[PDB]
């Protein structure tokens, strides 16, 4: 009862003085309205919890496209937590008429439900991380985490585990970059109120070789009977997060974002030669063109053999030393230049030409080239300009205007575009004809379309969440166009230590063990995959630890049988 | 018989150092193998057969997208020439055996047909011209011209009328510009054997104000019965030369055309607004971006009912003053600025950046800018490359190329690109989002893809011949996409003296009278027509009496119903 609840916080949370300051503090807070409490609960209370769950739980590794978390989600029984009393006392407390009266008033979000306990707990450690959402599920009005780290020993910055803001360009379209960062002792709370399209942060990855222990929860709209209970308030409220929100999403949201998921068509010169050919299949100029670029081993006759036979088989390609040995040691030397001697941006509003970030946020971060002019999306008029003037890539206008910078600025060790020119050629070389003659030959294809983009993916910003291929709208009634996006990556990634995959920058491809492929980076490979609509695919999140960044070439193509 | 048929010419056509003289000079000739021959026929008999034509022959003019001439083809029936004496002497003395020998030997032909002849009258006079072709129809193997133009006085360079001869890039790709020009006298006789692929020749524009008389002809294949007739010669000929000549256009020849009749998909994001809009109807914004450029009177509510009454009832639209006054004055300036005080290149090779010809010669030739990177067809390498690294048209990089150019060079009332960069920012704004929202609301019809050319047709030089639309090939299977391409004309033609169509530069547009659309060159006019596939089109021949250029916008969109 009431005195015996109350005694078990910081005397301070039951001042009204303290209350008000809080409410108000709240309200001046950015990017969107968040509290913070500093030793919240009962010191020693929290010690025994703390105690508690070192000795009576087990946490177990795992990794999705957006977290990777040692969790308990083996021990933990929410309705039975006899061996944990401590733990017990705490949820008690927290969802206390007392303390859901003080939270609902500093936050501004009425009354909360009693009944409907919502906790989890959970350790990063080195590595772990979770990346950019908003926590609108269901019935949610309040996040918070409680911190548990080492209670004898400060927790700092650059340990990383920071809980991390984000401001908002529009509803539903957050900035790309932070711009407030936590990081909690032991014994703080940190929490908002629920905000569907702005309410957006993330938790920076453990930077260092320790263990946070912390508990997430969630306070819910009131249920039927309890206080505040209002009916149709959270059928409503999820009526719109939902069915709705999916309806905004394919009307609006699916166009701000960058790069779009859309391919250009080919010309009839193109389709006509690669028809011709698939119904002395190559010429010797045709060889001659692609050994400038591509590897003896993949151009000779039973080479294409191997691979036409691997692709009938498998649906897919996964080639080694895929370039050759003049251009592999020109991209190694120039990209791994640019890693060790140049200056990476690590913010939007560093990106230079050529490159650009794509957004948002919740959805994907990384830099790119795609052959457009250039952009740098800092507000909504930004977004509004590119899409009422779209323009078509040019990779040869690229070149171009990088000389235009290049020769205003001057060249040195420090900042050139070596890597730059040297990938566009690349892109170039992928985007001629008798490359996609060749591509045709392989997989008895026949592309009718492309996109190429050069991806880099920065340790500790960077990553794709589980996506679908989109099918070309337009072409989707043509019945000779396959049901199929055709896909390939060539990774460039000079650096070692991915092999086991704790850093990050994997290819996956799973069924929506459902994994079809998982590839970490590498040096000079090539997958090719044709893509149902029902297969998923995205690279994981690069780790602060990783030496280098991923970088690869990324091309699209739709397709038709010639039978 | 013989010594009376031998005395009618010239008598140096009978002795044989001559005629090995002559047969080694036609075989030395370029840019392929042609003749010329100086007092051909007796004097007096020439004389009198002018006499004889200036007497007894109306000519009537007759206008093509190929040719401006006075014909005969009202007097002249060759089944009956007794009131013309002296042509039938000619007629008999140039088809004798004697004659066919001699002929035929020089031009390495054979034999020739004696029966069949093949003749025509024509006079040239200002403005009549005839565009470059190759004479390749049915049993034709020798094109020979003879001249009558005033026997007592000189036709000079500057009068016109020269027969100019074409050189070659490939088999079937004559270059843009002649590397010969023959200036006739009278009794000159100019003559080729019929090549395929090669014999292009036109007939230069009368620039002066006199009457060029000639006689026209041809010698055929030998028929059955006569001497050299070779059973399945003519037919193996005929068939070569047409349906497999169409096989090869289509496989092949099409690909060396510039510009290609090709249109790039537009976005979801654009299609989507269209969609929308057509199943308050723009925003103020919308109309505020586009009274940047459109006169009130067609974004008003009742300029906008009247268009779609138009276009409902003709498919058709014609606007009058289309771009408001700041614009119109803007382009005006820098336009009559570039015709007045800048050098036009008037050869292929002079033709810089970002400026492009139009090619074949026997398809179309004029200068245009398509946003695509530079080209300039000097080889069949050139063009090749162009086939192999095909591009997308990108008009704000074209912006940028221009400053490089412009900074490297400086600026001046000789040398500047204002009328340039006006054009383009035009051609940015029909690119626009916004602009084609206007467009679907005009017409009820969603675009779905696009091409914007901005083009100039010198004086003297420029043209097209009449052409069918060109279906995008990979959605024909697309029901919901109209069998139509609409197609819009922005006319930006400053100077005065069109309206009659004497100097050229009419669109026109036919049924396959048949007269749908005749405009000639205007200022500010838009021209938006929704084409079948029966419709046809040219731009007509600008003649060099023209004061200045046609310059125009030329914008094409496949496009659906949204019911
Ligand atoms: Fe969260
Ligand atoms: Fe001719």
């Amino acid at each position: 009862e009431e005195d015996k609840i109350k005694g078990m916080f910081n005397p301070k949370i039951w001042d009204k003085t303290f209350q008000d300051g809080l409410k108000k503090e709240i309200e001046d807070s950015q990017p969107y309205n968040w509290g913070t409490i500093h030793e919240l609960v009962n010191d020693d209370l929290l010690r025994a919890v703390r105690k508690e769950i070192e000795t009576e739980i087990h946490f177990t590794k795992k990794e999705t496209d957006i977290y990777r978390v040692n969790q308990s989600g083996s021990g933990l029984d929410w309705d039975d937590l006899s061996r944990l009393p401590n733990l017990f006392k705490l949820r008690q407390i927290l969802y206390s008429k007392q303390y859901r009266d003080f939270f609902g008033y500093v936050t501004k979000a009425g009354k909360l439900s009693g009944s409907k306990t919502d906790m989890s707990i959970n350790t990063y450690t080195k590595g772990c991380h979770l990346l950019t959402h908003d926590d609108v599920i269901g019935s949610r009005r309040i996040s918070f985490i409680l911190y548990l780290p080492d209670p004898d020993r400060k927790w700092k910055s650059h340990y990383g585990g920071g809980l991390r803001l984000f401001p908002s360009i529009l509803p539903n379209v957050p900035h790309s970059d932070p711009s407030a960062k936590l990081v909690p002792q032991f014994n703080q709370i940190a929490f908002f109120k629920v905000l569907p399209g702005f309410s957006f942060h993330d938790v920076e990855e453990v930077k260092v070789d320790k263990h946070r222990l912390s508990i997430q929860g969630w306070y819910h709209i009131p249920q039927v009977g309890e206080e505040g209970y209002i009916p149709g308030e959270e059928e409503a409220w999820v009526r719109n997060n939902t069915s709705t929100l999916a309806q905004i999403e394919s009307n609006v949201l699916e166009d701000f974002e960058f790069p779009k998921d859309e391919r250009n068509i080919l010309s009839f010169h193109e389709v006509k030669h690669f028809e011709k050919m698939l119904k002395v299949k190559l010429s010797e100029a045709e060889f001659t063109y692609l050994s400038q670029y591509i590897s003896p081993e993949h151009l000779s006759s039973k080479g294409i053999e191997k691979l036409q036979k691997q692709f009938v088989e498998n649906s897919s390609l996964q080639i080694e030393s895929f370039l050759n040995d003049d251009k592999s040691e020109l991209l190694k030397k120039v990209i791994k230049q640019k890693e060790l001697e140049q200056e990476c941006p690590y913010h939007s509003k560093d990106v230079k030409a050529p490159w650009k970030t794509a957004i948002p946020p919740h959805k994907a971060r990384y830099l790119y080239i795609d052959g457009k002019e250039y952009r740098n999306f800092q507000t909504e008029a930004d977004i509004l300009e590119a899409l009422n003037n779209n323009d078509l890539p040019n990779f040869q206008f690229t070149k171009d205007a990088i000389k235009i910078i290049s020769d205003a600025s001057g060249n040195s060790r420090e900042n050139n575009f070596d890597a730059e020119l040297a990938l566009i050629d690349l892109a170039v070389f992928h985007k001629s004809t008798i490359f996609k003659k060749y591509l045709a030959l392989l997989t008895s294809l026949c592309p009718v379309s492309e996109q190429i983009l050069i991806r880099r993916f920065r340790p500790g910003m960077d990553f794709t969440l589980a996506t679908k291929c989109r099918f070309n709208e337009l072409l989707k009634s043509n019945p000779d166009i396959i049901d199929a996006v055709l896909e390939g990556t060539l990774c460039l990634t000079p650096s070692a230590g991915w092999e086991s995959g704790e850093l990050g920058g994997y290819e996956l491809y799973m069924m929506d063990d459902s994994v079809l492929i998982n590839d970490p980076p590498a040096w000079n490979t090539f997958n090719l995959v044709l893509r149902d609509e029902s297969v998923l695919e995205f690279v994981k999140y690069v780790s602060w630890s990783a030496k280098s960044s991923r970088w690869d070439v990324k091309m699209k193509w739709d397709v038709k049988s010639c039978d």
